[PDB]
């Protein structure tokens, strides 16, 4: 059923704030964040080093976004290619509590354990959530199990993680938040019934498919 992460124990976890916390993201180098395309908005401030999003606790860095880049093939209806890059106006100061997470070299496999983290804010859902960072350890599901859970909706750019039994709900991730497996950012919180229904997995953007695009885009902007 997940747990309270602990302050600054997930040092790559970002809050995106446009007046309020509206999405999560992952710091992938000192000047770039990975989030979901469905998180796209104007006037983004990136907030690093957060634990309680409503209290200044001493390790925060607030940096305005320079621009956001939604994936060229993002479809807002199907959520295929649900990935967006956010450039920071200035480089974050990296330390133990604020640190980047590595992009994957290879995709992850079913059965691999991942860490999903966030404040539980899903964009435009209206759902209640806590103010401190929450965590869930969950396994990647097989392609076949994922497709069986969501018939007609899982593309090659998506994967499922979570639990099909237990009677729990998984509401930890924010829209756009990290799914980190063996020290690599493998997923982005995208969609699913995992919070609304018990025994359903989350659906995540498959980051390994996008590494070339991410690297090329950063290198040119
Ligand atoms: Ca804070
Ligand atoms: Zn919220």
């Amino acid at each position: 059923g997940g747990y309270t992460c602990g302050a600054n124990t997930v040092p790559y976890q970002v809050s995106l704030n446009s007046g309020y916390h509206f999405c999560g993201g992952s710091l992938i180098n000192s000047q770039w964040v990975v989030s979901a395309a469905h998180c796209y908005e104007s006037g983004i401030q990136v907030r690093l080093g957060e634990d309680n999003i409503n209290v200044v606790e001493g390790n925060e860095q607030f940096i305005s976004a320079s621009k956001s880049i939604v994936h060229p093939s993002y479809n807002s209806n199907t959520l295929n290619n649900d990935i967006m890059l956010i450039k920071l106006k200035s480089a974050a100061s990296l330390n133990s509590r604020v640190a980047s997470i590595s992009l994957p070299t290879s995709c992850a496999s079913a059965g691999t354990q991942c860490l999903i983290s966030g404040w539980g804010h899903t964009k435009s859902s209206g759902t209640s959530h806590p103010d401190v960072l929450k965590c869930l350890k969950a396994p990647i599901l097989s392609d076949s199990s994922c497709k069986s859970a969501y018939p007609g909706q899982i593309t090659s750019n998506m994967f499922c993680a979570g639990y099909l039994e237990g009677g729990k709900k998984s509401c930890q991730g924010d829209s756009g938040g990290p799914v980190v497996c063996s020290g690599k950012l493998q997923g982005i919180v995208s969609w699913g019934s995992g919070c609304a229904q018990k025994n359903k997995p989350g659906v995540y953007t498959k980051v390994c498919n996008y590494v070339s695009w991410i690297k090329q885009t950063i290198a040119s902007n």
